[PDB]
């Protein structure tokens, strides 16, 4: 091992110069080592004083005792890289949303902070970008090192330049793959790169290569295994496509700007009851419910006039001007139901149909760490979905219980108001007869149609109260009979084969490492393939034929169920009415029954 | 390393028998190896026969090669025995709630199992209790191994005394200590132990000497640092002390019975709000809501009348003799929450205050990982005590919301009445006048009285209308300004420094097992001893000054803000009950001013 006058390090523990994990002689405390005139001694006092929040700390600089070569302590990171996150299997499709909006804080708070001191990184990549668990628990990111997949254009052949690399980084954070991929690999196919780069229609942001020597897939959208929210989507996406010719990329300033209207807006969690639909509103503090509704419109197609807003059980009346920041609290599992009084197409969750890929029994140390990546991500995505998938059924259930009950509110406010008005009209109908024993045969059978037509009312009504029952034709038991329940534990089955699944990957990536297996541990190694295999075919089945079918079938009952609710709420509306116009009829008759008097 | 025909095992991966963790040859399997005529292969062939989920699967007996000693090839288990559980820092005071009842659950079927077969176990403990995981991800115990500290006190001086056993380790996974402690340790104080066996009174539970040569702390009850809720405690308690002379002791068709009606109940959370405390119902599936409130009563002291219920924003009137079974479901996050009309202490949730016990600066192996076991402990402790403290203080603030939301709808109920009946009063006063113009003196003067009489409701509805708005002394504010929330992340400012000091704990394991530790790693081992006491002088600091003095301050405003909502509702009620009484009055004087007439 080699050592300094304060730190001493093993060779074996290293995280093109080498790092080293070492501790300080004095403490212990653990400390990244960089092992590799006085031109950088200047350039070292000045990151010798930076300090700040998202740049990894440079304490000191010594000199290694067995070589005069100049050593840098900097700060130990336990976590890693992003490239450690990104390489992680329940990260093979994005990061997740609240992680991601971590990186874009701490990514631009120290990109913004360089600017100012005049540094320049010239090649922003996920390697470059180091983790550490805040004292919070939430990841802090932190940058360092500054001084081919994310080269520039110009750079390629062989500032802007840098936001190049952060378009690139970004998509690769948000999506779990890069946005230009030639068939193959980049690196592979160097040359097909650099046309894509260059040749790429304004507004793009990916070009995917499926077959080789294929055509490029342009889209200006995530694609659909992207984990960020429409609402996220919706925000970041013109940003990637208008900093991907410099003349006409955004510059910083732009992109500070922009970047900050995101980082400032809050997020605000909505269901869409009859699409069977989450979402997540990103919204300024400062902007009205007017400015919400508009918001919602953009992802779900309901007129801020016909969005009728359930919140814990009650209706949610907003005032156009209300700021969002004193709107609710709320979550993904306690979000607000926007429903509507117009008929809506139920459209679920849309997700990606992904089959496994094939199984090499080929044995290769890389090729089988390089699968068990894949199959291994694959099933952390098909697990988010399957939890998605039943937070849906959960939401569906909560909410068609609470609008039950918002209903017949309904029902009892129009149902007393008519009772309120029978005591009037039974009671002037016969105050009418009291004068007469005391035209008027013109009055009673005018009076008696009301009556007559209030009969019609109270048949419905009762008609109504009846479908709102146990057993009325809208009833609820359904939703506890069809789809999937917490108590099915169907994650936590997944979640246990994806362990397993995990451990395996994780070895064969320490089985790449050293180059050849013995003969005992090469066999080890052959038997958990295998069964690699075998835990992802019985998963697959399991979410195929059980979670998925029994979505669909819960699904296609709630499509049915929903046509039957838009139809009750038109028929009481109809009742309602009739009971404020019945209501003024009375109300204009109750005089014109007495006429002046002489006097 | 040795072998056999079909399975071979290092003696570095060891699990006085040997059992180490090996491979089958031909497939690679993890397998359990115990390493050590005919007297033993009859009774292994029983063994080999037993199929139960509750038991460590034999699979079968093979001759080792270098030693024709009989080995047994077992089901491997993962993650160890309940002994390991207990000794990780999380359970240092008891198992989860949850995971308590899939303890109890395996190990009383496999007993019976055992008991339908013959066996008997005379040494129940967790040492001998292993764990698995389940397909699902939920613990799955099994019993193995059946052919002091637990020994029966006829045992000691060397069926029901398997009972004891039992009985002990219940106790020891309920609570995280054992039962019956003499000063030091029961081996230290072999002789202190058997005094406590023999001459513990009928009913009690537990036996703790305090000092040396000292008192024995005798107590019916579950220890405070029981995470187990009250409900379950309730039921649990007279079971221990009923099966700790057999002659007395509750025998097992008695135990039986008593443990599945048990573990046949189902679990309704309830949250007193006027008394600031969570409560587990332990209920049977075909119970009532009759029997429901007695359960409630006993934890609450709430009479049946007078618990008020609320779920999910509305009111709850559940009908008495409605089963269990149909109940919404709870869970700790959203529970029912009861209230009473009737003035409540508030009590809050009572804890232990427990100190941090002295770093001893010596360095000693075995007592810095002794130490640093109990350390740990306490701060795990004090992590599920913040946890709990957010969590009362989250229901609180939701229910109040709730409630202020259920008095506006008895406000709106009782305004509408009023309103109602005034358009019957301002109607029936004038059409007096109205015949008077076509004794009479002494009905308008008595109607005038109710015009009068109504008057002062009116400005009385409008005084607490008043209050019930924002600017109201019944205000939510103050709701969002006292306690922690959420967004303050305590609880994984907590966390993070427990994981520190779990990684010390693990290291001390560690650093136990050598004995003895070179220079270097002896420095470093030093070091992070320091560490550990500043974690968790920092991480008190932060939980005595913040989490705790904060929520007192919230509690003791809450006390004063419960004191004025009980005056409001007992306001309203009085304004309420005289609108029916007006209303009945005035539909009696309504028909009295019409005589009978001449025809
Ligand atoms: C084995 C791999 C996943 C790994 C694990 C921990 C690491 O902890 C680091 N800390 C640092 N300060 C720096 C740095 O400042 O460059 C770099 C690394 C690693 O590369 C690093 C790499
Ligand atoms: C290192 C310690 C925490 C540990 C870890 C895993 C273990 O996995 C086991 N599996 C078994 N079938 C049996 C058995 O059947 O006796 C026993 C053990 C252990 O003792 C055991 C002990």
């Amino acid at each position: 091992m080699q050592s300094t006058s304060n730190h001493l390090w093993l060779l074996s523990d290293i995280l093109t110069a080498n790092v080293f994990r070492g501790r300080h002689k004095k403490t212990g405390d653990l400390f990244a080592i960089k092992v590799f005139v006085d031109v950088q001694m200047r350039e070292f006092e000045v990151l010798k004083k930076l300090n700040h929040k998202n740049i990894v700390k440079l304490f000191a600089i010594e000199e290694e005792t067995t070589t005069r070569h100049k050593v840098l302590i900097m700060e130990f990171c336990p976590c890693g890289s992003l490239y450690t996150v990104l390489e992680e299997p329940s990260n093979a499709y994005g990061l997740p949303e609240s992680e991601f909006l971590i990186v874009l804080r701490d990514v631009v708070g120290g990109m913004n902070h360089l600017r100012e001191n005049g540094i320049v990184h010239r090649d922003i990549k996920p390697g470059n970008i180091m983790r550490v668990i805040g004292e919070d628990g939430q990841s802090v990111y932190k940058l360092t090192d500054f001084g081919e997949e994310y080269l520039h254009p110009d750079m390629y052949e062989r500032a802007t330049v840098d936001l190049w690399s952060i378009g690139v980084t970004f998509y690769h954070a948000a999506t779990g793959s890069l946005p230009f991929r030639p068939f193959e690999g980049p690196r592979r196919n160097k040359e097909v790169m650099y046309k894509i780069i260059t040749g790429k229609p304004s507004g793009a942001i990916s070009g995917v290569q499926k077959a080789e020597n294929g055509p490029i897939d342009w889209s200006g959208d995530m694609p659909v295994s992207c984990s960020l929210s429409r609402g996220l989507q919706v925000l970041l996406t013109p940003v990637l496509a208008n900093i991907l010719d410099q003349e006409k990329c955004w510059g910083f300033d732009q992109f500070f700007a922009e970047t900050s209207d995101i980082l400032h807006r809050m997020v605000i969690h909505v269901f869409s009851l009859q699409q069977m639909t989450a979402h997540k509103i990103y919204i300024h503090s400062y902007n009205t419910a007017t400015i919400f509704h508009e918001l919602v419109y953009k992802q779900t197609k309901i007129i801020s006039s016909n969005q009728e807003l359930i919140y814990e059980g009650r209706r949610l009346v907003l005032e156009p001007g209300r700021l969002a920041q004193h709107f609710p609290k709320t979550t993904e599992e306690n979000p607000i139901f926007v429903v509507s009084r117009e008929p809506l197409n139920t459209i679920g969750l849309i997700y990606e149909k992904i089959s496994l890929p094939k199984v090499h029994p080929r044995y290769d140390l890389d090729g089988d760490a390089s699968m068990a990546k894949a199959i291994t991500g694959v099933v952390c995505y098909a697990c988010r979905i399957a939890s998605t998938l039943l937070l849906y059924q959960e939401l569906m259930r909560k909410g068609i219980r609470w609008l039950i009950e918002l209903i017949k509110d309904d029902y009892n406010e129009t149902v007393h108001k008519k009772t309120e008005v029978v005591i009037t009209l039974d009671f002037c109908i016969r105050n009418i007869e009291k004068t007469v024993k005391v035209e008027i045969s013109d009055i009673h059978t005018k009076l008696l149609r009301l009556s007559s037509s209030q009969g019609t009312i109270e048949t419905s009504l009762q008609d109504i109260d009846s479908r709102l029952s146990p057993g009325g034709s809208l009833a609820d038991a359904w939703a506890h009979q069809e789809g999937t329940h917490p108590k099915d534990r169907n994650v936590e089955k997944l979640q246990v084969l994806l362990n397993c699944m995990t451990e395996i990957y994780y070895q064969f990536k320490k089985d790449k490492a050293e180059r050849r297996l013995a003969y005992n541990e090469e066999q080890i190694h052959k038997f958990d393939k295998q069964k690699l295999y075998y835990h992802a075919t019985k998963a697959m089945t399991h979410f195929t034929d059980e979670c998925v079918k029994k979505y669909e079938a819960f699904l296609n009952k709630s499509e049915e169920w929903i046509r039957k609710m838009l139809h009750l709420r038109k028929q009481l509306l109809s009742l309602t009415n009739q009971c404020f116009d019945i209501e003024e009829e009375v109300s204009k008759y109750q005089e014109y029954t007495n006429e002046l008097q002489e006097t």
